[PDB]
């Protein structure tokens, strides 16, 4: 059954929803859909009350106050949330010890545009594959989906396809995949990507990006063959959108039957 995997994005110490492809910190501010002074713990507690497991908190960018904010969410819902944003071999265990169920990684395991297998094996040695989520967010490039790194500001040379997902599944508990081109834009999902994930992921996989109306959740079911879980950010009423969080929760609970 498809699960709603909720999110909390933290940028410069604040809960925000942004258009991720407009983050330009590797070298105009990002387009911001929503920002709040509300503690990330309040969102974590909301998700906990509704029984949503396996959501993710993202520490977007290098500001140290974003780390402090993310720990507020993990402490409010221990075991309930995955955490990502600049995770590496030096800090990955510390996030598990703050209450995260998993750490989410992309950039640390890429160098020279290639998968760095030694770094991947280092993370697996430290936290175990059961507590590692590999994020394979991607953009279509030359007819294939290319995994993008460095907060979606660099194309890797690794394609998201059947053989890559089969191989990387030996090192991760789940995959998280953002449709980078559609994310944050409230224009709908990338059904081609969802279908690829549902057909070829041997482990749980969560798609994120562009879910805007209830019918998009049904498109997730159909394109993904009920094999792909789904995150909603910008469109949710609690993040300034028009799609009611309460209606997405009820839809999630209806999948369990
Ligand atoms: N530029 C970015 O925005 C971004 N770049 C990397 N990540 C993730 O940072 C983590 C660590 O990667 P790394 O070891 O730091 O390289 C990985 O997961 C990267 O893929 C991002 N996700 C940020 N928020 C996610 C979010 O708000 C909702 O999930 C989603 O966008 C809502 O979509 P919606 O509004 O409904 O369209
Ligand atoms: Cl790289
Ligand atoms: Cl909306
Ligand atoms: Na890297
Ligand atoms: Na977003």
């Amino acid at each position: 059954s498809v699960q709603f995997r909720p999110c909390i994005n933290i940028h410069k110490g604040k809960v925000k929803q942004i258009v991720g492809s407009t983050l330009k910190d590797l070298k105009s501010d990002p387009i911001t859909n929503f920002e709040s002074d509300k503690s990330a713990a309040e969102y974590a507690t909301l998700y906990k009350q509704d029984g949503l497991k396996g959501g993710h908190v993202i520490m977007l960018g290098a500001d140290p106050f974003s780390k402090a904010a993310s720990l507020e969410a993990l402490h409010a819902y221990p075991g309930g949330l995955q955490v990502g944003g600049g995770i590496n071999s030096d800090n990955c265990l510390s996030y598990i010890e703050e209450g995260a169920s998993h750490v989410i990684v992309t950039s640390y395991v890429f160098n020279n545009g290639q998968m760095d297998l030694e770094r991947l094996k280092d993370l697996v040695r430290i936290v175990g594959k059961e507590r590692l989520v590999l994020d394979l967010s991607c953009r279509k490039k030359e007819g294939k989906y290319a995994i993008v790194t460095d907060r979606w500001q660099k194309f890797s040379d690794v394609s998201l396809d059947a053989k890559v997902m089969e191989f990387l599944a030996n090192f991760a508990d789940e995959f998280l995949v953002h449709g980078v081109d559609v994310e944050g834009k409230k224009l709908g999902i990338d059904e081609e990507l969802v279908a690829l994930l549902g057909k070829h992921s041997p482990i749980p996989v969560t798609y994120a990006g562009g879910v805007t109306v209830m019918d998009d959740l049904e498109r997730i079911r159909t394109a993904g063959m009920d094999n792909v879980d789904v995150t909603v950010g910008s469109a949710l009423d609690i993040f300034g959108g028009n799609l009611a969080y309460k209606d997405v929760v009820a839809w999630h609970n209806q999948q369990k039957v």
